[PDB]
């Protein structure tokens, strides 16, 4: 009796799970919303500097209208290799955001010290990897982490919250190119007999200099010991897989739950109802970057209800005005929503007008939500890259472009109001007196925005 | 000199052959029609109970308009595993019909006894396999089998005929859930020193209790002995393949012959002229289930000409009224044609009217065909699953739904006339006096049909 | 720490490189145009006789409108196996032209003798391979070879030039079916102690009879010695690959350079923006076969500027009149351009008129280009096969059909004028007095053209 070749089976549930971390795929938690979970771990925030400039250049004539295709190919070639290292070292990629990603090693408290060594080794190998134009910056943090799941009956989003989350982003902001920076708490928890550092001026964070193994040390045996604490590390018969999620089997309940995290247009491609090519594009869109600030951004039980409340309104008005949520995460002393007008399928004219009217609506509503202290919204329009970024086994739909960064910086440098760039202003059908021309601020990571405006809106205020 | 990787070659001829059994792929018989062949073998009829209920539930809001995709994934995940067992145990899957299949082990007469043991072992392993909602029933028969191939210059169909065919379906109808039932002839031919059974009340068929190997018995060596008699069992260099048909090589003559069995829309997908997604759908259709009854349904040389004659008319009027033959097989003391109006591409309004006019046309014509004793036709309309069911190496286009079962039961409980359900009646553009409201019958496997009608047709009859 | 499965990565750059030889993929030469390179090597010109007849037959009713699909499948099944042999024996496939191909073994002069033995062995194995209707003819030549790259800022073409190029085609023209013929220079350079030949009447070329290895000879060890001189022979870890180009990694500069050789419609398929099925078709087109004759067709520095100059005009007027260059190569004492009107996407009516007006335009322009001695153009219209021919790792878009051959023969037998077949004449919207009916010539490889015409054009000439 034959024992024939079992082909890898690429069920729709496996393709869906590629868009999600193990934290969701294997979480089995309540469908109640908001839902909050608490744990400990190590976080790693990896940023490629320089793709957003490459993006601009891929629209030029030399790319012969295949700029989107060239960009996604070169981006994924690099990002894939980072994703593989994270996964082989036992991490869960939580999220991609443009040309950056956030990874987690969830463990019990007593295992933090050793897992931190694993994550540093991983980070140093990633620095190893990387025309001669892009750099990799890495921030690490460790400690208590909260997760929030929010959403409605057909859509789900999650994000992580707390000091370690705030620290991982601060650490990465300080990294100079090719640095690995540890948060103060990470440095306090780590194996100081192995990890040599250098102080960072005016900071308590530190920079990794090198690993100093002791005399008997064997990294592979140490790593094996740490894998005891890793619930989903592929092993035994599945030791040749990058993710245990590759072995998921059809299960309608689980798939119904997982699909709610993934955008319709991506589900259409998964279901072989649209060609893959269509979702990689360099197209004019409008970004609406919404920031919600709280008194205490580290306290999930406080902020969770508020984010849910805001989300319910946001999703409704985005649908009316033809926009979509691309990403949600903690940033800017708050929860930020990256919303997009003009994604695959969602084109119109008066897209600009809509973006602005939607932004004012969100601003008015969210400003009255209990515990939301300040709302800021940045609106910017231009050509942006949209497509699936990452590895075959772990990837997500994302946007990359100078206008994405501009909207986020506007939102940060002009708090408490709705602002817009020049393209949005000049293109909208709205009267000029609905706007106010603003003082120009020097803004970290933007060479020249053109004039910026406040969208003051309809009735006068003075 | 290198000896490089020979990639599996997925020629169009191999993809076509996935839709067909070895009985056709390797049959090389005459293109004359009708064509009849005679042989012996063991048949296995495997039924999953409960998908037709799941079908209804996959249209509900909780599936978020991906019901078709979820259904086909969960169905195929289960059916594939049954298909693999059949193929590894040396069987040829002849046909899928909804959530059921029919398999054959063709052998010389002297080998029936031992092959019956192989098929029982296979069936018991299949019971082994199988939310907690579906059951597997299995009927086995053995003896003389006839095959009929019929069709025209561009379309071919086959079916199997005779007592063993009738017996395999009777056996499976008696199976309670997870039973394997042997036909009287199967039980009479089998190795009684190994197969322990239990009587079935008011029947001569028997139920398998268990296998009782004797002291020296080794199933793998016995199986090896039986493979001597299996013409196409994958072996040697190809022992890692589930089917020898995976190795078919381009050959325009053979492909011209094989493609005539496969529907145009499936050929379009094979030829990468339409996305795979498009053929899995849950869509409103009209089923027209036609039964032709003969004096002796087991005598191919008698019934073959008649089926061919009926087929020629049926295919012509279906084309006029925009329907298609999905399946043909022996059932209901006769040859049944499962015809569908509304398949991928074939949508219209007045689809209901057409179905009914076509059914009356077929009824009038077939009733005059020599040797056709009675025609019955059931017409029912609702949401049904349409798509490719089975394993990658062996699969077919099929329909599944409560309206499919309803049309078949109508045809069986209301012989000699054309009947229709309420949806068809209320939706057609036909005057009410073309119909007669009928007494409601309690019908095995239908909880509530709503009112049923005879399509009496145009001129009065009284 | 796991060392998981590295999946083959099918980047867009690898798919592009499938359409190109190593000579371009690894050439890294100047973007200046014309560019000329000089080297030595052995050439092999392999022709399948009989596909062009099969082509006609695949349009007939018995193929049930899947003629294009059947043709490409049977063609590629055979061509692939020849491609594999060429690649395993260390050759670079330069170009496909219909059901023929041209391969090169580039080596230093001192290695020609031994490489010629490798190529003969390869050719003899290819004869080995091959309803019972097609024959393989092979011509071999060896010596100095020039390459010309020409084109504009977004399109590139290359071709090879010189005596060896002319000789390989002459050699193949003399081959009777299943012969391998050596050019005079090849026979003069080869290892005469191993290669036994037979004279060819009225020729200095010779026919291979057989290989006569000497007593100690081991072909595999000899082949290994010859691989020292092969720059891109897959080896070591990549010894299981048919081409080193399978390992190409994303690199935007290189991809920008390579894509310029490939047609837009093929790039669209590579980019998963169109289904594969669409490019295999049997469709009515118009072929415009343009021949440019020079005083000395073997002198690249002389003819290179002229081809570039002609190309710049040709590409411009083809774009105005909706045609495309399919292929360019040396043939007919000149450089020939195979141009097509009606390819995927480029349909119109007055396609015939356009073809003819474009041909006259090209004729008038090219006749004044310095060093172009005579222009001849053949225009023929009918059903032709269009699609991707070759192996997965090395394939190209090509056209096959009796009208392709007819246009080339017209161009050759009616030099110095623009001619057209009957279909083109009768279908064009042009007045009859713009044409002249011509004497019918017996034309090698055409049984009956129907009447042929000179397109005399608008103003009278007498
Ligand atoms: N695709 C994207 N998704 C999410 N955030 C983005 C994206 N592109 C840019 N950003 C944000 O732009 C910000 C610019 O300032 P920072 O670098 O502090 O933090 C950056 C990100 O949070
Ligand atoms: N693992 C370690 N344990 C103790 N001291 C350290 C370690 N790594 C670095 N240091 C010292 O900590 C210092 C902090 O300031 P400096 O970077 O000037 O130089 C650093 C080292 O001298
Ligand atoms: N897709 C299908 N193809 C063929 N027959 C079907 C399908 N769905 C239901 N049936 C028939 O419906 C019948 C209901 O009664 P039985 O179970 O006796 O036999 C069943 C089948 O023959
Ligand atoms: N292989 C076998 N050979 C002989 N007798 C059998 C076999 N299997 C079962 N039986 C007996 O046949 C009987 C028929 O009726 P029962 O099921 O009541 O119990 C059954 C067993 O006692
Ligand atoms: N697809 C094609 N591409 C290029 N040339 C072709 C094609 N089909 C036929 N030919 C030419 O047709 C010619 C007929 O005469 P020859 O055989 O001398 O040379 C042949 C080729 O050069
Ligand atoms: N490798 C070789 N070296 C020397 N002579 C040869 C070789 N191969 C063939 N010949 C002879 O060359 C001859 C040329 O004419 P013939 O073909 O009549 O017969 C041929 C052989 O007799
Ligand atoms: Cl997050
Ligand atoms: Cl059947
Ligand atoms: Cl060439
Ligand atoms: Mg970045
Ligand atoms: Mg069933
Ligand atoms: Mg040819």
């Amino acid at each position: 009796m034959n024992t024939p070749k079992e082909e890898f089976q690429d069920w729709p549930i496996v393709r869906i799970a590629a868009h999600l971390p193990d934290l969701i795929v294997y979480g089995h938690f309540s469908p109640e919303r908001p839902f909050m979970d608490y744990f400990d771990g190590v976080l790693m925030f990896v940023d490629i500097s320089g793709f957003t400039a490459m993006t601009e250049k891929f629209s030029s004539a030399m790319y012969m209208d295949r700029g989107a295709e060239q960009l996604v190919e070169i981006l994924n070639y690099h990002i894939s290799a980072i994703v593989e290292k994270v996964l082989i070292f036992g991490g869960d990629i939580l999220k991609f955001a443009g040309d950056a990603l956030l990874a987690l090693w969830r463990v019990e408290r007593k295992q933090l010290k050793n897992i931190i060594t694993v994550v540093i080794k991983c980070s140093l190998e990633i620095h190893g990897l990387f025309g001669l134009d892009i750099r990799v910056k890495i921030g690490l943090a460790a400690g208590h982490i909260s997760m929030l799941v929010f959403g409605d009956e057909t859509h789900s989003h999650f994000l992580v919250i707390g000091q370690a989350v705030d620290d991982v982003r601060l650490a990465q902001n300080m990294a100079q190119m090719n640095d690995v920076i540890l948060s103060p708490n990470c440095w306090q928890l780590c194996d100081r007999s192995m990890i040599e550092i250098e102080s960072v001026p005016d900071q308590r964070a530190v920079k990794v200099n090198f690993l100093k193994p002791p005399p008997n040390f064997n990294f592979d045996e140490f790593f094996t010991k740490c894998t005891t604490f890793m619930h989903y590390y592929p092993s035994g018969e599945h030791k040749n897989l990058l993710r245990l999620a590759c072995t998921l089997k059809p299960d309608p309940e689980l798939e119904m739950s997982l699909q709610k995290y993934v955008m319709e247009s991506i589900l259409k491609q998964i279901d072989n109802k649209q060609l893959q090519g269509y979702l990689s594009e360099l197209r004019p869109v409008t970004i609406v970057f919404v920031n919600l600030m709280f008194e205490d951004q580290d306290k999930a039980e406080e902020i969770g209800p508020a984010i849910q409340d805001a989300y319910m309104h946001i999703t409704s008005v985005l649908k009316i005005f033809q926009g979509q949520i691309n990403k949600v995460f903690m940033f800017d002393k708050g929860c930020s929503f990256l919303c997009v007008f003009g994604f695959p399928g969602e084109k119109v004219p008066d897209e600009l007008t809509h973006a602005l009217e939607c932004a004012m609506d969100i601003f008015d509503f969210c400003s009255q939500v209990h515990k939301i202290q300040t709302v800021s919204i940045g609106v910017a329009s231009g050509i942006v890259f949209c497509g699936i970024v990452g590895h075959t086994v772990r990837h997500e739909y994302t946007v990359i472009g100078q206008k994405v960064n501009l909207a986020a910086r506007m939102m940060m440098y002009y708090p408490g109001i709705v602002t817009c760039d020049s393209v949005t202003y000049n293109g909208s059908n709205l009267p000029a007196y609905f706007f106010k021309e603003l003082p120009k601020k020097v803004m970290k990571g933007v060479a020249d925005s053109g004039p910026l405006y406040q969208y003051w809106g309809r009735t006068e205020k003075v």
